């Protein structure tokens, strides 16, 4: 074969894909119909993507992985517009015909400082990584047909000869053109059913400024430096400020807004529906009195999907093509990243001893499908407790405790793998969690909360319970599980900004 990988799209998940097998030793070729500089969202970073980028560095010896997963290394190594700083995810909840009130907020915050991705930024240098390890990349090409064969790969090129590989990785950030022509992909059994408009825009206004000062909020962290997320019935919209880091030279804030199909369609053109979103919530429109939008809005009139396999003997769809959720909590880039680091080794075993079954990459399906299942069972039962406040305030404990469980969970990893240089203990200690896709990864007593609060929200929904009712069940259910989940405090409901 001319080459041993193939790789559809040379975004950030592309990228890193790319730079891991070409570091390896094996011939790596990068596809993509687009081409860079481009523009992408998918831009709050987690505990969780911090830790599976310094995996990822630390597993396959790529130093320069490791600066994606801090600001400071961003501003320094990628430059200073490729980030915003985030200290925490906010909440601020709000409700049509009533005024807004500063005390309706949540606001975790982080210990170490994560990134606000400024994309077309990020993704850039993640190819420049894959390029300076020897994977070729082609860009601003047409895949004219996909073959898969006993022995291997045909990609077929417009005005240009077919090429050959081992084995297929779809890593595009849109459409699953992999997915497409293998007929995996449907919108069947999912919970989650949104719209989402986004752009990016000059001049807003932070939380502070616009709406209420720290002296008000009482909150530990700056809602500006922070991924702010107004939420409400129907849906939610987010302010994630790339401007916000002392050191930056960015001037843009992200702004995307979702509605739950269900309860609300958009039915005119996306600037006709922020200004009718900013009148029923005053509130958010403080931000945007003198805001002016830097680019087109993007319409997606439905973003959710998932995938029924996502690996065959010659192929793999990293997450991204397989299944979508929503944005909310940006569980998108954690589950590619690990998936990474899950296929990656087993495409090594696989070139290395050229065995190409679906049996050996069973697992990395295992994964995947069962994030995207939990993704959405996350999202949906979120979606309800936009609701109200109170409610919000409950469930949003639900999620908070999973995630520090599972962002424990991959730093123990991390320093393990650090103090024994043991990269196959790693694989395996990966592979041996008992919830693999899901937000504790490895804690029985926490995933029997999660499932058990999404079976509290789903009836909710389907019986009109009230919200009240709601919340006080998922409230004694928090202190049923508390004494197994980490020791923060999150059955105290009145404290609204749960510290580490
Ligand atoms: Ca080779």
């Amino acid at each position: 074969n001319q080459y041993d990988v193939i790789i559809i799209g040379s975004g950030i998940a592309g990228a890193l894909t790319g730079a891991v097998l070409a570091k390896s030793g094996l011939n790596v070729l990068i596809l993509d119909s687009a081409q860079h500089p481009r523009f992408s969202v998918g831009e709050a970073a987690t505990p969780e993507s911090g830790f599976l980028l310094r995996l990822l560095s630390k597993r396959f010896d790529i130093p320069e992985i490791a600066y994606l997963s801090h600001p400071d290394k961003i501003i320094q190594h990628v430059g200073s517009s490729a980030c915003g700083i985030k200290l925490g995810f906010s909440f601020a909840w709000h409700q049509e015909n009533a005024p807004s009130s500063p005390d309706h907020l949540v606001a975790p915050p982080l210990k170490v400082p994560e990134a606000h991705l400024f994309r077309q930024d990020i993704d850039y240098f993640a190819l420049m990584i894959a390029l300076k390890h020897g994977a070729e990349s082609r860009q601003n090409i047409k895949i004219e047909s996909i073959s898969l064969n006993d022995d291997g790969v045909e990609v077929a090129l417009s005005n240009a000869a077919p090429v050959k590989a081992a084995f297929i990785i779809d890593a595009a950030a849109q459409g699953s053109p992999l997915s497409r022509q293998l007929g995996l992909r449907t919108t069947e059994g999912l919970a989650t059913d949104t719209c989402s408009f986004f752009t990016h825009m000059l001049n807003v206004k932070s939380y502070e400024d616009a709406l209420a000062p720290l002296s008000r909020t009482r909150s530990p962290i700056e809602l500006f430096k922070s991924t702010l997320h107004h939420i409400f019935e129907e849906g939610w919209l987010w302010v994630i400020p790339f401007n916000n880091h002392p050191q930056g030279t960015n001037q843009l804030c992200s702004i995307g807004f979702q509605f739950n199909n269900a309860k609300y369609r958009p039915t005119e053109a996306p600037e006709i529906e922020f200004r009718k979103l900013l009148k029923k919530y005053p509130a958010i429109g403080e931000h945007f009195k003198d805001a002016v939008n830097a680019r087109e809005w993007i319409y997606a009139p439905r973003i959710n999907y998932r995938s029924v396999q996502n690996v065959g003997d010659r192929f793999c769809l990293l997450p991204q093509a397989t299944g979508f959720i929503d944005p909310l909590f940006s569980r998108g880039l954690i589950t590619t990243f690990e998936s990474i680091l899950r296929l990656a080794p087993k495409v090594l075993d696989a070139a290395r001893s050229n065995r190409w079954q679906r049996e050996q990459f069973i697992e990395v399906e295992r994964h995947c499908l069962n994030a995207v299942a939990t993704n959405d069972q996350l999202v949906s039962c979120s979606y309800e407790a936009f609701s109200d406040f109170h409610l919000w305030n409950v469930w949003h404990r639900v999620w908070l405790s999973g995630s520090n469980l599972g962002s424990a969970f991959l730093q123990k990893l991390l320093h393990d793998l650090e103090h024994s240089g043991d990269a196959r203990q790693f694989d395996a200690a990966l592979e041996a969690v008992r919830f693999p896709g899901c937000l504790s990864l490895d804690s029985p007593a926490y995933e029997s909360l999660f499932r058990q609060s999404c079976q509290v929200m789903q009836q909710a929904r389907e019986q009109a319970r009230p919200v009240a009712e709601t919340a006080n069940a998922l409230h004694e259910l928090i202190k049923e599980h508390e004494a197994e989940l980490l020791p923060l405090g999150y059955s105290r409901i009145s404290n609204r900004f749960i510290l580490k």
